[PDB]
């Protein structure tokens, strides 16, 4: 047995990084807060829009503190129109090869110094929620929310792992909202299962805050929506949102859904997200109360750069997918807040 | 802001109490060596015969699973020299949406969830199929479960709904035993040339130990990986379809070989079409179609299905299955067909 | 500042691991449920028979063991009216050699743990499943979460008996439990930790996963003293007497079991059958504080270094023909006793 | 199984208490020096006296903290004659049953919070250690070790547990000097086959890091020496320290001891542990070569009191074994580094 297992390394258990970073009073409030904003939109008691929005992956928690710092006065003045939350995700999920993210690989030398990663990035959460700026969340494996989930005030599944049961599984017992991506080709049948499959309870094996594998029972998840992102061509217009609306109400689900302003949706081109956002938002003023978020993939450089060995690199700007810059960030959100305004008013 | 949604935490007991309490046998352990080393000279295109992978949807009742058993390694005993018979001993069901996940999840199907009982009549199950000299086959869908039975297991199929997973292929690239990755459930060929290219290459990654404990692992990666068609919104075992797969596996650099499931999306979910597939695919094989390794069909001791009252004997609780009758007759089917491509 | 003394570090089974293996068979359970029972009505007083520990110094082999247990067992149906009968299965000699059958199952300095494990369990199932009870020594915290559930009676090591870490472990455990007076042959030490053991405990130990965890015990009433000699033997009647006192004193149950070996035989093993006189006459004369006596003895007497079968490879036994005379004479003084 | 274990509860593992609470760069330098000089007085090469001196048992780390600063003033001031090192004593045996320290039950009211005991133990350790002031413990427990032994510069196995193999074993493997108490009834042998055994290798069951049982292999310690702490009598006299050099070099031990001015060598009079000083003093003075270390129970309160009262406790002072007072402490520290400088003369 374990023929292909070449090696076994010790893995620092959740309750270490639990203790050595854990939630201050600010932090915990904020996530506590954050989390009801998001069910009382999600259950319609509230018209503000949840916007999800930063970096496509944080490399650099200097850089993303700062990017926090600029968002959170955001946050404060767009309060009245705008559920604002930080997109604070540590790996951009590929095929090709490349760096594995901010936990895998923090120190960006192709090595994996895990244990490295898992304190970098609990730390960053804890800095950015004790700011009193809520974070959202990828998550890609059963492991890692152990170590993170209680500084997440939204999550989403990712896009590859939609259909899978131990995600859904996953989801069914997170204690914030999710946030599942339509199929690749469009489709949101595989989402609308997703988020009926979550919404119920479940019993799985997982790993507890010890580092060690149990039975876990779920109550199952009543915050799940489903995340626009396009298939082929984008999926943003007032066209596509009807059909989904439709679908939705047709599977016995609030008719409500979060538009991801980036690639497919933007044909990958990062500036594109502001052609989105001016048709999201002409939706929005028009009257449309379906759209209850957005995600946006902002930082505070615009574009992005590629990694390079041994050369130090641009500060506040994505070495994954590109970015928009602060500046139209600020535009957009401006955008988006009148666009709430209006909508009401 | 932890635990809110978590209902209940239960002790589990860990992969290496399975193992000390049914440890291989001598025979279970050749059955397995034997077979994976089978398996492999099929996919290094070294042995010109074809992999069988056959039984029931799930396992639900081990003593019917042993009569099922019995009457398999009768045929792959006769069939030796155009076969290689491998049961489907499937613990793990990968639900649309809800449902029962499988023997291990829920050994008594009362939504009780005795885990612990339903890994050791698993594991039991499993050795006593190996021991008696038959081959294993499984779905890994679980990430924790895989410790407690891969010694065990000769054969692997990751499903159609995780082929994409990238924690999933992670899996595979871990694993001792030959892996084949289906189709997505829309018939997109590229997710699972994507994966097996991924299982192939080591991984650096979070796991679960034999002693119950999260860790770093690091894999070699799994040469041995191979697709299953499985059709999408039409059926994908046509020689047509399988043209264009090889294609897509050449220009992907891999060796074109398939593996072909004759059950779901490609007999429209319904049965008896499963004969019509076997038709079809011996066709190809005789034929001359080399690239076409293995198969997989869905059969059980009595034909059809039925709702999980006591269950009635020998039929499957999850997907419809083909009765014995009917899986004597497809076996000896394709082993003539195996016959005609050689001589 | 961290582990520069520590050399390396083994995957250790943990003890869920040989329960499933070894799990206690009806037959097994039942004659550990019965014989902790029995020893229990023996303490409260309610119950006139002698508990008798009687067995090999330490095992060493599996074979000579089972064979000695089916000996041992023909003459606890027999006697059974007088002795509770209970076998000696010490896997280890405590001294400052051989590290015992856990520790070195093979004979040979290798540190096989994991087996040694699995070989003592194995052998302790089936002698329970026979319907011999055992008795076991308790050296350390950790060994017992893997063997404890097979025996109905227990000795704390005499070098451990003033430790606070083995009382704690005394208190939760399920069987009753002997501490032996002191190598001078004062009792005091053994009094505090009977006193000790029958209280309520929290402190740190290793669970049957094999993790760390917060435990809270009931304390254990079933413990009493082992008088073992000191500089001189202590088994005379007049030694009983004193010690009775001493108990009384303590507010503790005046009763005893007395070692028949080593400083109350002055060494020689042989001399066990001249305490089996001293006690047994102190018995059929109407002493009722002694429950029970313990006994070192295998198939074949004496002892050797490291082979011969059935003898001994640490202290000295008596042979299979005094043993069988030693259990009659005891019950022979237990009849006396009672009518 | 089961039968009298009531309650079964979760305990952080030693990494999650080493992550909260590493040790400064100085707290390693601390107890990096105080090991190596130590070291050196054992081999011979130091003339300078051990001194392990402070309270029965820490019970409230705000008057600890206040004793360390205290003591490390005169440590920095005695340091040619006296290599001082704090009493840390977080566990105690107790004779049959009592309060067993402020691990086991920090808040002294039966409700034992381990986990909080723990936490409250390693910070206080850690404060005192990067304050510059090396600490002393008494290692009881088979599983506490592992949480605090990187900021233990010497530790002591206590007259109760000489004789166990486990003690011996444990000392066998760990990073610090050890002493081994004389037994209770004043027999000095139990205490040089203690030595003895710790300077063996060994192999054992005990718990890593990660709160798992595993097989530990040592590789033995050399840095082990009795301690003289009385027996029926005291045994801190000219006649009885001959008595035990001369059974040291009979067992091919250096001649060398620690001498306790407390329990049965002051009768468990407080007060005449400086009764004891005196008389070590003269002998040290005197040329006695052999003593090369003292241990005294001090606090900065003299006496003791009860808990069992229920009265709010009075500050700085025991509620264990009787201590000398601060006052008393200075004089007793000033008489010892005289004593070295005489001896040295
Ligand atoms: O075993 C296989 O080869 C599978 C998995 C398949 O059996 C699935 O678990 C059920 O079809 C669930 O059915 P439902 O759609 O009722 O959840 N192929 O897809
Ligand atoms: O700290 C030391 O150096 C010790 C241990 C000692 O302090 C013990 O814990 C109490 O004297 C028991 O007190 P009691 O007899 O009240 O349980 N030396 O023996
Ligand atoms: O953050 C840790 C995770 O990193 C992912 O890239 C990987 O696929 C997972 O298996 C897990 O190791
Ligand atoms: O490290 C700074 C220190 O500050 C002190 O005031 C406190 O008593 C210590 O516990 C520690 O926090
Ligand atoms: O049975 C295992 C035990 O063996 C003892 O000899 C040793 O002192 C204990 O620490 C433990 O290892």
């Amino acid at each position: 047995d374990d023929l292909r297992i070449k090696e076994i390394k010790e893995l620092l258990p959740p309750v270490a990084l639990l203790e050595k970073f854990p939630a201050t009073e600010n932090a915990a409030n904020t996530v506590a807060h954050a989390r009801k904003a998001i069910h009382k939109i999600l259950k319609g008691n509230d018209d503000r829009l949840l916007v999800v929005i930063g970096p496509c992956s944080i490399h650099d928690p200097v850089a993303a503190k700062e990017y926090a710092t600029r968002l959170l006065a955001l946050r404060e003045e767009l309060k009245d129109e705008l559920e604002i939350v930080m997109r604070v995700y540590f790996e951009k999920p590929r095929t090709t090869v490349g760096w594995k993210g901010l936990i895998n690989d923090p120190h960006m030398d192709n090595s994996f110094q895990i244990n490295d990663g898992l304190r970098i990035a609990r730390k960053l959460l804890l800095d950015i929620n004790d700011s009193g700026l809520p974070a959202a969340g990828e998550f890609l494996d059963m492991i890692t929310p152990q170590y993170l989930a209680d500084l997440m005030s939204w999550g989403a599944i990712g896009a590859r792992t939609t259909e899978s049961q131990v995600h859904r599984e996953l989801a069914s017992g997170l204690s914030c909202p999710v946030g599942f991506k339509n199929g690749t080709d469009g489709t949101i049948k595989v989402a609308i299962d997703a988020i009926n499959a979550a919404g119920a309870p479940h019993c799985f094996l997982s790993v507890t805050k010890w580092g060690h594998s149990a039975i876990v029972n779920t109550s199952g998840n009543g915050d799940c929506h489903i995340i626009l992102r396009g298939g082929k061509e984008p999926n943003y217009s007032a066209k596509h949102v009807a059909e989904v609306k439709e679908g939705l109400n047709k599977a016995g689900l609030p008719a409500q859904v979060m538009i991801d302003f980036s690639h497919a949706n933007s044909s990958k081109q990062f500036k594109k997200q502001m052609d989105v956002c001016a048709d999201v938002c002409q939706q929005i003023a028009g009257g449309e109360k379906a759209i209850i978020g957005v995600m946006v993939e902002s930082h505070l450089v615009e574009g992005n750069q590629s990694l390079e060995s041994g050369e130090p690199l641009a500060y506040g700007k994505s070495i994954t997918d590109a970015c928009i810059g602060w500046e139209d960030t600020d535009a957009l959100l401006r955008q988006l807040a009148n666009a709430v305004k209006a909508r009401r008013g």
